[PDB]
């Protein structure tokens, strides 16, 4: 843990907010190294009963080493808060990039999907499933490279564990919203949802209510606007399969002709 304390850092501006994570820019006083401190309130973690998720986030993320996965350097705590020491992502979230641009072109989409597929291939090689691949958890590095972050819902495959109860269902596959046993194929479904949202500007199963969203996901009810190309329609339709066993391997996504034709690499 390298015996860190709050007094070793100078805190800066807020970088973002999560349900539990309050994230700030920070500088280690001696080295001047810039990082991010994810601050969590012990009383709120205890009330919600999410201590096990925090333990998994720290245990899983601290051991991953990949350029498209955000590093977790360490942690410390005081009487009321837990502090996670994270690699700072200077270009913000893919969530904000999408609000600004409205929709991404095919080259930007394919490049993000490749980076996501490479990070997930590394995770899956260790049987680590992320399960919370959503644009607010995809951060951007100094070279504009995508970094997977927020490992709070991560687990070792297979799992029957529930995630959110009232939160966004938009990125979750049918087997997760139904409470069934699931594995690595959960991240392949989220990849298809992201590919669709990047090109269209909204996720495929979006609805005004929780029940209607649930209905659309369980029945896999989505249509493409006219501007979506054949190659993108083909990849998205292969990823958004109700049967998880029918979803492609990550190597099949990385070699898909629409991906190799449009990724910047
Ligand atoms: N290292 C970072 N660099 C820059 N911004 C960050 C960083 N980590 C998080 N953020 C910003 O803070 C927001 C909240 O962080 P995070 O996703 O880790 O919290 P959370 O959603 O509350 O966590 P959890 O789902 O584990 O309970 C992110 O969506 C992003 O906007
Ligand atoms: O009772 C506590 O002090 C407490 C500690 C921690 C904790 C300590 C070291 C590393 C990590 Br990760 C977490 N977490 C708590 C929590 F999540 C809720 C309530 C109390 C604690
Ligand atoms: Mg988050």
């Amino acid at each position: 843990k390298r015996q860190w304390a709050l007094e070793d850092f100078e805190i800066g501006r807020p970088l973002g907010k999560g349900k539990f994570g309050n994230v700030y820019l920070a500088r280690e006083k001696q080295s001047k190294f810039i990082l991010a401190l994810k601050v969590l309130f012990k009383a709120q973690l205890e009330k919600a009963g999410v201590e096990h998720q925090l333990r998994r986030e720290v245990e899983i993320q601290s051991h991953l080493r990949h350029p498209n996965i955000l590093r977790l350097y360490g942690y410390f705590h005081d009487a009321t808060r837990v502090y996670l020491i994270l690699e700072y992502a200077p270009l913000g979230t893919v969530y904000r990039e999408l609000q600004k641009l409205s929709k991404f072109d095919e080259q930007r989409t394919a490049t993000y999907i490749t980076e996501l597929a490479n990070a997930l291939s590394y995770c899956h090689s260790k049987r680590v499933i992320h399960r919370d691949i959503k644009p607010e958890n995809l951060l951007l590095g100094s070279a504009g490279e995508l970094k997977i972050a927020d490992f709070g819902w991560s687990v070792h495959a297979p799992s029957s564990r529930r995630t959110t109860l009232c939160g966004t269902l938009d990125y979750l596959p049918p087997e997760m919203i139904e409470g069934r046993m699931h594995d690595e194929k959960v991240d392949l479904w989220s990849l298809g949802v992201l590919c669709y949202e990047f090109l269209v500007g909204k996720p495929p199963f979006e609805a005004n209510t929780y029940q209607e969203t649930y209905k659309r996901i369980s029945r896999v009810e989505f249509t493409f606007p006219d501007f979506v190309t054949e190659g993108a329609r083909d990849l998205i339709s292969r990823l958004l399969k109700h049967n998880p066993s029918q979803r492609p391997m990550l190597r099949e996504v990385l070699e898909h002709p629409w991906i190799t034709a449009n990724s910047s690499k």
